């Protein structure tokens, strides 16, 4: 694998959006990593609905505003035969009724692969597909209160996920020096814009490596 990453530039990932207080961070991470491969296919970045996800991905197991989890929003769209702009079907942070229209489908995917539950896995599988769903332990207040740096928390524990995200990339401070690139979906005041630097390779820290996947299409 290349020393570095990043997917940022190279057109495959939306600007950072807020899911505001609605639990839809699964809708969101699964919308990036689905932004990502369209793009990877299409040569298109066009952004998804996490509102359709939200409103009609109960069957498979989501929980709207509850909660939910990215493979679940993977099958939605391949049972479902598509997925509708952001644009067409725009977000609410809340839960309501199913208002999926084909015409306004942008994006369809064909399953879904769970990477396997290693970080040199998961690094592999960034520098080869494009930006990968993944669940970290979010639940501290050293997460909540983040503005800066490589993030790494004592207390965080690699098997109890909580909060769904996207991994963009990853690379190295030249000057426990190594992180992921990771876009949340709390707004561009949170973080570094939006983004953090996840400490990596230091024992699957926060379980970044313990629940990765990203849709075919
Ligand atoms: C957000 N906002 C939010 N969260 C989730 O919705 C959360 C994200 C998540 C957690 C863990 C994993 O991988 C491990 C699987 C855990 C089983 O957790 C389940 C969740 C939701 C439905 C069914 C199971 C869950 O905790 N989801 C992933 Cl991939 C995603 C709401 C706070």
């Amino acid at each position: 694998a290349p020393r570095s990453v990043d997917w940022r530039e190279k057109g495959y990932v939306t600007p950072v959006k807020n899911q505001g207080q609605c639990g839809s961070c699964w809708a969101f991470s699964a919308t990036g990593a689905l932004e990502g491969q369209m793009f990877r296919k299409t040569g298109r970045l066009i952004s998804l609905s996490e509102q359709n996800l939200v409103d009609c991905s109960g069957p498979q197991g989501n929980e709207g505003c509850n909660g939910g989890l990215m493979d679940y929003a993977f099958q939605y769209v391949q049972d479902n035969g598509g997925l509708d702009s952001e644009e067409s079907y725009p977000y609410e942070a809340t839960e309501e009724s199913c208002k999926y229209n084909p015409k306004y489908s942008v994006a369809n995917d064909t399953g879904f692969v769970d990477i396997p539950k290693q970080e040199k896995a998961l690094m592999k599988a960034v520098a080869t597909v494009g930006p990968i769903s993944v669940a970290i332990d979010a639940g501290h207040e050293s997460f909540l209160f983040y503005k800066e740096g490589i993030y790494f928390e004592p207390d965080c524990s690699s098997e109890d996920m909580d909060h769904g995200v996207l991994v963009v990339g990853y690379g190295f401070e030249s000057t426990n020096n190594k992180y992921w690139l990771v876009k949340n979906s709390w707004g561009e005041e949170w973080g570094m814009g939006g983004y953090v630097k996840m400490a990596k390779d230091r024992r699957n820290h926060c379980g970044i490596a313990s629940a990765a996947s990203y849709p075919t299409v």
